[PDB]
């Protein structure tokens, strides 16, 4: 769905804005690198707990993450 | 965390706003009643796909759901 694609898009977009590799985000989020690469391809099985770990590894607040997601849905769906 | 608890809270609040039982939401969302009850107690392991199923069963937009979650975090965290 658009939602599942854009959860993945927003993760990747923030990661790269911050100059972080997948390897860096894995370390900071406490999730292994293959998990990160998978959820950036398809977010279907990403859990709320893992998403919170990823937001902490990205050093973005949940509010800001969710607001970027909403903007992506409004402007592109 | 506050986020995991408020995901649970917002699901449940919208459910009651729509006048639905857990069994009603289970049938509409394609997730069984023990999964619904469980995620309303603790959203840790709720997935993005299951959250989309639940939003469809609640007949609420993803944008409305995430805006209600942002409002709860801003005002109460």
């Amino acid at each position: 769905s658009f939602l599942l694609s854009k959860v993945s898009f927003v993760i990747k977009k923030i990661r790269l804005e911050k100059g972080m590799t997948q390897e860096d985000l894995a370390y900071k989020s406490n999730l292994d690198r293959t998990y990160i690469s998978g959820i950036e391809r398809n977010s279907r099985n990403l859990t709320i707990k893992s998403l919170e770990l990823i937001m902490k590894g990205l050093e973005v607040s949940d509010v800001v993450f969710f607001e970027m997601l909403i903007k992506e849905i409004l402007k592109h769906d």
